């Protein structure tokens, strides 16, 4: 009911989602991260063994659980209304969620590896599925009825697009230089649209 | 409304697509592109990739819906497929997660050569899947009801059947005498679902 904790390890990653979501929705969190050297401990703690997690705590002690990041940010964005207004935009939500999914799949395979093998796989997918799947995500942006991904109000397909492409510009701080319009243009008017979530990325850096 | 589904593996992707309408009643038209037409096809397809569903219209007016899983939830949102409440939602997308865990494990194996398609088939077998079974075994325990969400046929069903027939593509006895919640699901899930039924049996 009360408190809500985010658990998770990674500084920006799978849970930057559910961040977002409660920024946007003005709702307030405590960030408890684990480290690596406690995580053996801490593990057998946490049902399914996996982070992210999400511990919710009433007004009176009981603890109750939510797992898998995703699925997280999708119920506390349904419960804001950042989840589209209709069926219809419903279904441009979630499209446009599964492409910035894909996109975050091939950033994926360049994580926890030595520096050789990072380098190698950095340099095998931008020459690969991550400038195809830009395109792709810039025609979903321009079918949009309105300023933002989907419509003209901030929904979760706004913030998982924000998140991933922080992910892309750490391969390469010049892969979108002067490439990619619309993109750039999603994120200045969804800083324009919610002043909480430019306020989070300001102070975030 | 015509609905057509176009896609290129047998059992790939749009099989939450066709699950989905089967269990809704709702008709649709099978579109199989083959390999050495795809080069031809491709440039047809918004967004260039399969599977696709178009939608055309009483008047040929013509709609595209990309993103397998986008549109399922789509279809499952219109039929009441999607959990009854907002914590059912979210019970519905926490099992669907967890299946796309077990779906990305089970990927790594597909359209490669045969030793190195068995070298990772072990390595997965040995590593995540058994892992990820387990965690799908303790979501099925917490549900209020007889199948993955509550007692009516949700979205978390379907995903899982297909992730089931995809672990015993890589091993026919690996869920021998073990995972007991997940055959139990299936058995539950085949007498709440006439039509899922017909569909599966005669797809044998
Ligand atoms: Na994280
Ligand atoms: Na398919």
């Amino acid at each position: 009911g009360d408190h809500i904790k985010v658990i998770y390890f990674n500084g920006r990653g799978r849970a930057e989602s559910i961040r977002m979501t409660l920024v946007a929705a003005g709702v307030n969190y405590e960030d408890e991260r684990i480290s690596f050297q406690d995580w053996p401990k801490i593990k057998p703690t946490i049902p399914g063994g996996r982070l992210p997690a999400v511990k919710i705590t009433d007004n009176h002690g009981h603890v109750k659980w939510m797992l898998e990041s995703l699925a997280i940010a999708r119920y506390m964005a349904k419960k804001h209304h950042m989840m589209g207004e209709t069926d219809e935009e419903y279904y441009n939500v979630e499209k446009l969620i599964g492409q910035v999914e894909d996109l975050e799949h091939e950033y994926h395979k360049t994580l926890m590896k030595p520096e050789e093998e990072k380098q190698k796989i950095t340099k095998e997918i931008l020459n690969g599925k991550v400038p195809v799947l830009l395109d792709i995500i810039c025609e979903s942006l321009k079918a949009s009825t309105g300023k933002l991904a989907v419509g003209d109000k901030v929904t979760l397909a706004d913030l998982v697009l924000i998140a991933v492409i922080d992910h892309v510009t750490d391969l390469d701080k010049e892969f979108l230089t002067g490439k990619y319009p619309e993109i750039h243009k999603h994120r200045e008017n969804l800083l324009a649209s919610s002043p909480r979530l430019a306020k989070y990325l300001s102070d975030r850096a």
